[PDB]
């Protein structure tokens, strides 16, 4: 019993975190094989960030301008190239701790673990979801750039996020490991804002199934709904549309608890129109949307890595 | 910016998790140097659990009755001793991945990261606190026994908890790494129950200071309170008494925000009276009590 916001074990990722310094800017890099990946804005000064020409700024740098520190060992940079918003620093030494890995681009609603780092040193691990507005509600201070997001499937680490910036509302923006931003963001000091966010409907439903598995049933009712009626209601509360794929994905949880996906949608509909009425669900007074259906199955079954 | 429930990076602890098997019982062990620590109930059968005589059950076991698996490598048990509710299995190989570590016994209100494991394999990491009733609100299924709680301050892993039991309310009980249970719990299947739980007041105050540091001030008020008047109100909402030690501990956060501890206590009193009125504090509609003053400083400053 118990339901916690749980991150993947961060060990396989901790063995890849390095410090990257270029001039006065220090941030984090991900050392996989003989390449260190980091935000390309490490080459920029505060004045450069206003309007940077990254090819022009990069062509002026030599390998020795990048200081890469792996623990108390300085790695030697033997090449450098840019891929979208990520800088790839070729180093002489392959990381002996390189795990089996993939670079995956995730969709909004998908969750991942973030290993927050400062000066190439991991300080914390937390779980978060890629919001529908492509931001993440992370916890990052100055120097956290280059910290990464990941999922671990079997023994393979799928790197899905690299931290680049904080928006004025305190939320965060970054890229996949191929340097493509999630969202309409750019790595430039200019007016940028997170768009209107929505709630991840399939995730709230997954978390309602987690509450039922853990003995919380007060929100259940005799009612069912149609997918179309539920979406008409959901749109009204800034909830993402629920598709047939979401209903299919919730199938296993629907079979385990005996509550049909549209039966649980009628609970969610009632919760949106009437509130919790002083009650909580899994120790929360808000409907939680940062657990996917797969996270619920993994935690309520104990999958290991 | 941002305030998350943050766990410590679990890598240093993952390299210590082993599987311990004794007969039909399989659970987790913590391999540090040449010793594997695990709950002593690994020697029990489901029937032995009502009234086990651990010294009598242990004296019947030899080293080869304990199968210790570190990854795909079987370790050789060369000794065994019991220390309170922990079984210490001496093994013939020191863990090459043994980090710099300490065994620390924590007080209620303290937080730590849990590396939940099954069959010596880590499955997840989460943050939690030692409740005032000495239980932890963890996420543990059958086979999670032996999973550990820890903090990492600097490069040293301080092991503070080892999981042993799930109480009937779904909450969890365990020991420090010297085998002393937190709370009035015993490693027996006799009727046991978590005492009435309360909110960790100093932690809610720390989290209110975290909200102020992150720009949330809506809950502040022009009022102050005496420590005694605050406690009289706090007791009525099942909040732990706030001691002068707690007020002193909140000193740094008070100095950083410019809000006196007793002024923050007056905001809390008002929050308890009014609720949040549709508002949130750091993305939460409930008053959070699983962040200590130390956690707030660490996450907001460094
Ligand atoms: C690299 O610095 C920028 C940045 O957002 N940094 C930060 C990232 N995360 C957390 C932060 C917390 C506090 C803080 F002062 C800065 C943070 C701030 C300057 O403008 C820009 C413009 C574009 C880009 Cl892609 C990055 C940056
Ligand atoms: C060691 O087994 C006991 C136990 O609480 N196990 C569990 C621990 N954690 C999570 C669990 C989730 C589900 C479950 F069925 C059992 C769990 C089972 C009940 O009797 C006792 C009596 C005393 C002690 Cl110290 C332990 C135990
Ligand atoms: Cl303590």
């Amino acid at each position: 019993s118990g339901f916690r916001k749980m991150a993947f074990p961060s060990g396989k990722v901790e063995g890849c975190m390095v410090q990257v310094t270029c001039g006065t800017t220090t941030l984090n890099g991900l050392w996989l094989d003989d390449v260190v990946y980091c935000p390309r804005h490490v080459i920029c000064t505060s004045e450069d960030m206003l309007n940077p020409n990254y090819e022009d700024l990069l062509i002026r740098k030599s390998n020795h301008n990048f200081l890469v520190q792996a623990g108390n060992v300085q790695l030697r940079v033997i090449g450098h190239s840019m891929q979208n918003c990520v800088l790839k620093l070729k180093v002489d030494t392959a990381n002996p701790k390189t795990p089996k890995y993939k670079f995956v681009r995730i969709q909004p609603g998908q969750t991942f673990s973030v290993l927050a780092c400062y000066n190439g040193s991991p300080s914390g691990v937390y779980q978060c979801a890629m919001r529908p507005n492509f931001t993440i509600k992370g916890s990052f201070l100055n120097g956290s750039c280059g910290s990464v997001g990941f999922n671990i499937d079997y023994d393979c680490v799928s790197f899905c996020y690299m931290h680049h910036m904080e928006l004025p509302t305190g939320v965060h923006a970054g890229t996949d490991l191929e340097g493509n931003f999630y969202g309409p963001f750019v790595d430039r000091q200019t007016a940028q804002a997170a768009g209107t966010d929505t709630t991840i409907t399939v995730n709230v439903l997954a978390w309602l199934y987690a509450a039922v598995i853990n003995g919380d049933r007060w929100f259940l009712n005799r009612f069912t709904t149609t997918l179309n009626d539920f979406n008409l209601v959901a749109m009204k509360y800034n909830y993402e549309p629920l598709t047939q794929d979401h209903v299919d994905i919730l199938g296993p949880l629907s079979a385990q608890t005996g509550i049909a996906v549209l039966d649980m949608c009628a609970s969610l509909k009632e919760l949106l129109q009437n509130g919790m009425n002083g009650r909580t669900i899994l120790g929360s007074a808000l409907l939680e949307d940062e657990f996917t259906p797969f996270d619920v199955v993994r935690q309520c079954s104990g999958v290991t890595f």
